[PDB]
């Protein structure tokens, strides 16, 4: 049933604020992270997006089959290696929210 | 279309709902979704609840282009329901518009 899936699907919004100097380096790190992550079981969509009038606000938008998939994502090798690098690029701590459809 | 997706515009509308106001909010979202899905340019629209926090209710959306979204926030149902939605909030609703990179 595609309703049941609808109800267990997870979406994360991961909003980053980036150091103007570190943008190119940030982007190169997302490139590898997307390639890897798109190959995982449960990844429905995963992309990085930029707020319109704000070139340095760069958000991660994802959808995962379910909660345990997201759980494998953050326990994965690539996440583990790239997350810390990605974090050196930021003005502030990344602000993350995990949602479900109501 | 991978290409649609590539030009689509996404919005994250974060609302802090008042604990008691939550159910009026949702009945208001019901009609809002209903009319909005009937709109052209609207790929995906839905209200989501934050897992940690049952008061945070966000609108996640995908539009074929800016123009479509301009129409949407000018529609009758948007103009009719949006102000009623804000009756329910603790802050002004926090809106972000995104373009894929």
């Amino acid at each position: 049933n595609l309703y049941f899936q609808s109800m267990l699907a997870i979406r994360v919004v991961a909003k980053n604020q980036v150091k103007p100097e570190k943008v190119q380096e940030f982007m190169n790190l997302c490139k590898s992270l997307i390639e890897e992550t798109l190959k995982e079981e449960g990844c429905i969509d995963y992309g990085v997006y930029q707020e319109l009038e704000n070139p340095e606000i760069l958000t991660m938008l994802e959808e995962w089959k379910d909660e345990g998939s997201l759980d494998q994502h953050i326990r994965s090798d690539h996440f583990k290696e790239i997350f810390p690098l990605l974090s050196e690029c930021l003005d502030k701590e990344t602000e993350i929210n995990i949602y479900r459809k109501k």
